[PDB]
């Protein structure tokens, strides 16, 4: 087991849990709707949200590809969620130091547009065993973010950001 603090928004909001498994933040992942930063649960109209973001991140090595993955894990509500989790956006080979305009987007952006409960929105981050390595899911439905990990070598996060969203 990692070590976890209790009091990370992360860890309180349950993004670790539901859909993710503890991990040490390592690199740096900036996702901007209009001016404003997407940190731990801060709101976003669905109004403010139907372009992609932008993205900016760090890394490592120059050499490093990362992939960014985007869920909602409450579809279509949090207290239903039959959906969990909802891909709304896939980039990947993402050069170190970039952001999303330099990766390749496999799964293009939809808006979220929730209409039941509050739903959270998260960004993931993860480093790639190589360049042209990990592939789109066949469906937007029933992702599962850890499986995904898995099966490309993708390992735990490097970084995760979200917000919360309901309905106007």
């Amino acid at each position: 087991h990692m070590s976890i603090n209790i009091r990370d928004p992360l860890i309180v909001s349950r993004v670790v849990g539901d859909v993710l498994d503890p991990f040490n933040r390592s690199i740096t992942l900036k996702v901007t709707y209009g001016q404003r930063e997407v940190t731990n649960g801060l709101d976003l109209r669905p109004s403010q949200v139907q372009n992609k973001p932008r993205v900016e991140i760090g890394g490592e090595d120059l050499r490093n590809f990362y992939t960014l993955v985007m869920v909602d894990p409450d579809v279509p509500s949090p207290s239903n969620p039959h959906l969990r989790e909802y891909l709304h956006w896939l980039v990947t080979d993402i050069p170190a130091t970039t952001g999303t305009t330099f990766g390749n987007e496999i799964v293009s952006y939809e808006n979220p547009s929730p209409t039941a409960g509050i739903h959270r929105v998260v960004f993931i981050l993860f480093r790639q065993l190589g360049r042209q390595t990990v592939y789109a899911p066949g469906w937007r439905q029933n992702f599962n973010t850890r499986e995904f990990a898995e099966i490309y070598n993708l390992g735990l996060p490097v970084a995760a950001v979200f917000y919360n969203s309901q309905r106007e």
